[PDB]
Order: structure tokens, then sequence, then C-alpha cells
């Protein structure tokens, strides 16, 4: 019997009664996973409608994704605890801590709002691994599936409750440096780990992840023992083990904005795509193509940058927007008028189009728990696109080598590679790009779904 | 053993000599150079480093191969002073501020969106070069009728000599010695291709590498498995295997000298006369924190018991003008007026001159010293400070402190980014009654004296033999 739970769902009520659950981010990954597991899924009630909709549901509500049809069992929480949380895990906190969002000289600088959160947190925490261990009461042997980085608190409690029953944790972000980690305050950083060792197997996208969780644990429990060779951590009498799950798109999942196609016609596109978040890096990716476009050649070439919308209401979200905004009016003010563009809203079949039309897709981001865009863009490219990948993606443990590799903060070494890309030619790309999309092909979400079971069944047979 | 030490600069010092009308140049005590002279196995000692005045540039071009001081105790060291061209000195000091190269070690860049490299860090980089060879070029110039020399290599800034040297002398013991902290492998990757690699390279074919902390030598491990594929670590050893050249990494911790160790700033008497004082001193660096400290306190204040309380802000000014500095005295000075604009006028004051003098009386007069820095390579006021205060005062140390390995038990140890925590330390260092303060602050001394300038450097000597005999 198999327990699955998320923090996050993004449902859309309408009418075709109606509801639905919006494509990227982790929230579908997860709910496609209740797909191919074929169960219902553990997730938060954000809004009112969904409120209302679970409680006139409580058994479960049922929505389609973006492929399937899903059975969903929303918690209601305190909407004062939750609205609270969801401050905590935004950049302000547990964003900031795990994406490396803090300069340290000016910020963080922790309050008494740190203390408050942190016990909201507790609450909320509960409020998952009561509703976890209640749905699975009934259950002779249960298996426990806890997916992110808000649920992280999660398997201690239920390791109470079933002390013999196999966990999953598994974080979809990066894990930061042990010296970044220890950033966050005394009660946090530790009590953090306290709640996510208990777990069976605790698994990322990436190695460089596990082995920084590994230091943090080294770091912050003295009354630890890990081991970098094992990928293992003991810690009074818990056993637990570290496992990298890399995961590339979903072969399910997967036209043109207004005047795009106009105004890219004779012309070599790059692309930048990602989330309205600082970590998706199109400030300096703009700055990058202006320094290759002085280095000239680049003519007949403009760039799209595509955003999509979300947690705008964050500062740094909407500071990153303005930036970026800032750095394309300053390129076509140096570059000429129309050079690049935005495009700026929230449809993903408008996104996947801008993958196929792209000579030059750039994926540098500051850092990136994955980046799935990176395997789903050349899967879709018809042009042989090159793809400008940044070191500090999960997902260059992967494509790295399949792509230009870059350093995230360096400018000249991102222009030249533009350069690079656009001055080579269609065989040479083509090459590339077939290697490309043999690298990336294996990485579905079913075998990355496959991954987790092999993963934890093993690890609980080792105990 | 023929000694050749090679750091940023020498101190020294110049008069005009009544009776002759002619410039004297002495060799002011305690430099690094002075106390190697004294050891042990050592015959003679050479000392390189760069000119820095008109005093040192027409010194340097009066004896352009260096010419030997005079020591007490009968002791003559060799001082060769390297003049540079000037651009290429210019260039690489702004290099090693917070506009490029302070960052890197010292931890100030948010990533999200700072930093951005452009050609600059590429033009620094080249007269880093320069300067590397400039230096290096010096050391074996004037180690060139020497059998079996032994190199020491202190400071940042000659990072990349090791390598020069080894070129030369396969064979010889080389000690490179890094006063400043190592950043963790994801943030020193922060660094474009040529220089994070290019560092470690003019690093590793040293015999020994020594830091001031720990956790700097593990964070250094941690650089080269990351990025020289080809190299092979040892955390049980502390040993970098890479291109047959074996590296060992030695923890040295320093306290301070004992030479060094007044009277209170104009006006700092008689506005702290019977107050309890605390005390934040440091450069005017973004690391030292003040500010964050100056919002601890406040936040102690609030709570009450802070009665009769005031707090003094020593501050050390910088020559140039670094934008990161200037921020940070802003951000400190506001800090301090909403403070003032809180608990009342004059409550918290800055300081701010040079003079190493009024930074020690102001120790001696401390009833809490903080030491919250966001990282320090080791922080030597926190020795010096316990061991000249008369008041038996309490001291809140960062955990990110070098110091902190050797003194953290014997302080009150902080989070520097948890303002809560440190306003928690403060309330609890000053509620505390004159004798457990006593007892606590004799404890503290017992643990700083030891960790002398001498100590430390009988510590490089001792360590860089044991390795170059492996
Ligand atoms: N709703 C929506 N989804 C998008 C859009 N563009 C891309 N996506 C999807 O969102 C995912 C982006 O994930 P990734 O690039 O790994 O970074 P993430 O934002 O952290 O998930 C991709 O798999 C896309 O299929 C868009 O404009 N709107
Ligand atoms: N030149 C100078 N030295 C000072 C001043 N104030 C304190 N110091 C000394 O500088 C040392 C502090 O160094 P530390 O905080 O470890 O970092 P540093 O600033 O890089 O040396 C102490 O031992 C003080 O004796 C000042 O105003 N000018
Ligand atoms: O601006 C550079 C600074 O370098 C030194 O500071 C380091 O060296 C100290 C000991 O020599 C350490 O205690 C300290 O942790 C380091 O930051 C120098 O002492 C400073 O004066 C310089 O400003």
């Amino acid at each position: 019997e198999i327990f699955l739970a998320s923090k996050r769902a993004a449902i859309t009520y309408d009418t075709d009664p109606r509801a639905w659950l919006a494509p990227g981010g982790t929230g579908n990954v997860v709910a496609e996973q209740a797909g191919v597991l074929n169960i219902s899924w553990i997730a938060s009630a954000d809004s009112e409608d969904d409120r209302r909709a679970s409680a006139l549901n409580p058994d479960g509500v049922t929505m389609e994704l973006h492929s399937r049809e899903i059975l969903v069992r929303l918690i209601r929480h305190d909407p004062a605890v939750f609205r609270n949380v969801q401050n905590f895990m935004t950049a302000n906190l547990m964003w900031a801590a795990n994406n490396y969002g803090w300069d340290r000289w000016t910020q963080p600088s922790f309050g008494s709002d740190a203390r408050e959160g942190w016990a909201d947190f507790g609450r909320f925490t509960r409020d998952f691994a009561d509703a976890i261990l209640k749905s699975s009461a009934q259950s002779a042997d249960p298996v426990y599936l806890v997916h992110d980085y808000q649920l992280v608190g999660v398997p201690a409690l239920l390791r109470e409750q079933r002390p013999d029953a196999p966990i999953l944790l598994f974080v979809h972000i990066p894990w930061p440096s042990a010296d970044y980690w220890r950033i966050l305050p005394k009660e946090i950083r530790t009590g953090i780990l306290h709640g996510m060792l208990p777990a069976t197997t605790i698994g990322f996208f990436a190695d460089r992840w596990c082995r920084n969780f590994l230091e943090s644990v080294a770091d912050l429990l003295p009354d630890a023992r890990i081991d970098r060779e094992a990928m293992t951590v003991e810690w009074r009498g818990h056993r637990t083990r570290l496992r990298t799950m890399p995961l590339g798109y979903s072969p399910l999942t997967l036209q043109l904005p207004e005047g795009i196609e106009e105004w890219a016609d004779g012309h070599r596109l790059v692309v930048h795509s990602g989330r309205t978040d600082p970590i998706k890096n199109a400030e300096r990716a703009v700055r990058a193509f202006v320094l290759a476009a002085r280095g000239g050649g680049l003519e007949k070439t403009r760039m799209l940058v595509r955003m999509n919308p979300n947690r705008l209401y964050v500062p740094a979200n909407a500071d990153y927007v303005h930036r970026v905004e800032t750095a394309v009016a300053e390129a076509n003010a140096e570059l000429g008028s129309d050079t690049v563009r935005i495009d700026n809203d929230n449809d993903v079949n408008h996104t996947i189009a801008c993958f196929r039309r792209a000579d030059l897709l750039i994926f540098n981001s500051t850092v990136d728990g994955q980046n799935l865009s990176t395997f789903e863009a050349p899967l879709v490219n018809e042009r042989d696109a090159d793809v400008i990948l940044s070191e500090t993606c999960g997902a260059a443990e992967v494509l790295g080598e399949y792509c230009r590799s870059v350093n995230p903060f360096d400018l000249v070494e991102q222009a030249e590679a533009i350069s690079a890309a656009l001055a080579a030619g269609p065989r040479q790309r083509a090459e590339a790009a077939a290697r490309r999309r043999d690298a990336a092909r294996p990485w579905t979400l079913e075998a990355w779904v496959q991954a987790q079971l092999d993963g934890l069944a093993a690890d609980h047979a080792a105990r």
C-alpha cells in the first residue's frame, strides 16, 4: 500500500463543474506520480475555493492533470498558520536558505518572526503527519512517500507511529553547503535535520545536494556518524541512506505567442525560459547576450525571455522581473529597437512552442535542484538548438557534457559561449543535438518513480 | 636553516637622523620576520615584501638586492622590498578588496544579484599574475646562492607564489599561510573558471598549506576535490595528492602578539562614567557585523534591565573608498541613530579613528565585549581584549570566527545572523554577578594566553619540517 503526500496543489475551478491542476512546478510532478502508482495523494488546501472544495468532499476531490485524472485528499489547515508557513517556505526563509539567496553581510537578520514561523511550521507538520497516519491507519504495511522541502518535518513524526515502515523523504530543491545552512537559526538548522534523518531514504536530484546534506549533518549533529562513500547517516540508532534519483521530463506532458513568429522571422532566436524567480538568472543572460553582440557576428539574432509569473508577491521575485526588464530595455537601447523581447504569461504551450522555435536555448540558473526545462526543450526542439546550461543545475550532472556548461556568474564566459553556439554550422549542431536528445531521453518520470521504489525497497531491506 | 619569508609588507620605520642629516631605517619589532630570526634551527633569514611608500621605494632603489636589518639579540635579517609597476600594484589592491577577492573568501555575495563577472575580472587576474611573478622572481633571486632554502610564504596576495617556486626548487620545503577563511566549495565555484582553478594550481605545490581554523582546511579540501578531478583528497590525513605532489594542510591558530600589549578617546571616559559599557571593535569592513550588534543590543535593552547600560562602536577606517565598506558604515550609523532615538539620546556612540591605543583602552574599559563577525579568518581582537580587560568583561563570539575553535567554550557563542540569540546572549552576559564573571574571565584568559605569535611561528617551522620529511 503506498501513501504519497505533496505540499502544494495549484487547482483551478472553472466550467467546461471542473477542477484541474496547473502544469509545471513540483505539484504536477507529484500528481503525475499519483497517476503512475494509482493512488490518492495528500496535499494542502491553499485558497478558499480549495477549502470549500475539500469541505464538500472529505473523501477526495477529483481533478484532471495536464495529460489524466487523479484523486486528491486536500487538508484544511488553520488559515493563519498556513498563510504564515507560506512566508516561511518562501525565499524569505526556507527558499532563500536552499537556493542561496543570502549575501550574509546584509541579509538575513532573524528576529521573533523566525521563532513564530518555526512554531507554525511545527503545527503545519503535525497537520500533515496526522493526516498521513490516519488515511494509512488500516494498513498492515504502508509505504510512505513524502515529497518535498515543506514536508521535511514529516518523517520523524511518522517514525514514531510506524517505526517499522519504509519512509522516503524526497527533496526537489538543492541542499546548500554546511556553512550556508548554519545561517539558519539554531533551533531551525538542527530541528529540520531532526525531522529528516528518521526517514529510511532521503533523496535528491543531484549528488552535490546529497554531499551537502551529509556535510551539514556532520557539522551540526556531533552525535552523528556519516559515511561519504556509502552515502549513509547513522544517528541515535537511525540508519539513513542518501540517494540521487535524477528526473528529466514527463513524456506525456509534452504554438507561438502573439507576434513572436513575426518578430523572429528571418532571425536566429535565442531563448531564455524560466519562472519569475531570481534563480532562473535571466538578467545575467540578457547581459551576456549584449556582451556577445558587441563582439559582433550576432547580427540577425534576437532574444526572447519567456517568464512564467509565479509568487510575484514576494519582493525578490518581482524585483527579479524588474531587473530583467531594465536589462532588456538597456539591451534594446544599445543593440537597436526590438532586438530583445519579454513574454511574461502562464501558458505552458506557448513555452514549449518557444522551445521548438529556438536556435539557442539558455538555462543558466544561479542554482537549481534539477531543471526539467533543460531536458524538455532539446527533446522538442526542431532546429537542433544549442543549449547553454549552468554548472549549478542538478541537471548538469546528467547533461553537462552534452551542453555548453557555463559558470552562471561569469558574463564573459556566458557571452563567449553564446558567440560559439551561434557560430556553429547546422551539421555541427545537428550532431550535438542528436547526442543531447539521447542523453536526455531515458530520464522519464515513470523511470524516476521506479527509482524511488527500488531505492526505498533496498534501503528498507538493509536495516 | 636558511629561511626566506615572503609577505605583503614588512613593518619598517624611518627617521631623519641628527648629526648627519641622514635617513635612518629601523624595523619595528614584533614583525613575523623578527620572530623567525629568534627561532632555533635557523642560520639566517631574508625577508621579501612589497614597497609601499616613498621611503620603501627609495630604500629599494638604494639596495636593490636587499639590505641586512639589525635586530636585538645581535641577529640580523635581510629585507628586500619589491618595486612593482604601480598600475599593477593598484589594480591588485583593488582586486583584493570587496570589489572582487574579499567577497570570495569572506562570503559577501548573494548569488541572486551579485556577482556578475565581466572583463575586469580578467584584467585583474592578469595583474594578479604579474604581481605573483614579481614576487616569485624576487624570492628565488635572493635564495639563489642557497643550497637547501626554506620558503615561508604569507598572506592571501602571495597565494600564487608556491607553484612558481617549485618550478625551480622542486625539492625545497615550502609553507604557504592563508590568513582569511576558505569558503565552501559551492561558494568558491562562484569565481570565474580561470581564477577558481588558477588559485588552487598556485597553492598546491606547497609542502604545507596552513589556515587559522579547521573549517578552513576542510573547505579547501572540498574545493580541491570539486574542481580538480585529477586531485585526490584524504580528510583523515588532511593531505592532497595531485600530479605526483602531496600537500599537507595544517591548522595553526594564532591569538595575539604579547609585544603589542593607553587612554580612552576624547570624551569617552566622561560619557561612559558610571555606566556599563558594551564594546564592539573592528575595521570598517562588512564582516565585522557591528550593526547586527547594535540591533541585538536594542532587542536586549527593550526587554529591560539594561539600566545605566551603554554601547560604543569602535571602528578602524580604511584608506581607500570601497563601496561595500561605505554601505556598511551607512547601515551602522542608521542603526546607531535608530537605537538612540528609541533608548534615549547618547545611548550608543561610534568612535572612528585609527589608533591602536584607543582600541586597547576601550578593551580595558569594556563590561561586555562583542565579536560577532559574519565570518572572520581568525579575529585576533578576541584574544587581545580579554587579556587586557580590567573589568572581567564577558565575551560574545561568533561561531564563524576562526577564534571560536579555540575560545568558543570560554565565551558566549552566537550565530551572528540571529538577532534574538545575540540579544539574549547580551542580556545573560550583563545579568551575571561579578564573581561569576571573574571566574569565567580567568578561564577565558588562561585559554587565550598560550596562543602567542611565537608559538605560532614555531608551529609552522615544526610542521613544515615534519611534512617535508615524508
Ligand atoms: N504553467 C506553466 N508552466 C510552464 C510554463 N513554461 C514552462 N512550464 C513548465 O514548468 C516546468 C519548469 O520546471 P523547471 O524548469 O525544472 O523549474 P521549476 O520552475 O523549478 O519546475 C517545465 O517542465 C515546463 O513544462 C508556463 O509558461 N506556464
Ligand atoms: N592599525 C590599527 N590597528 C588596530 C586598530 N584597532 C585595532 N587594531 C588591531 O588590529 C587587530 C584586529 O585584527 P582582526 O580583528 O583579527 O582582523 P584585522 O583587522 O584583519 O587584523 C587587533 O589586535 C588590534 O590590536 C586601528 O584603529 N588601527
Ligand atoms: O583587509 C584585509 C585584512 O587582512 C587581515 O585580516 C586577516 O588577518 C587577521 C590576522 O592577521 C585575522 O585575525 C583576520 O581574521 C583576517 O581577516 C588583517 O589583519 C586586516 O587588518 C586586514 O584588514
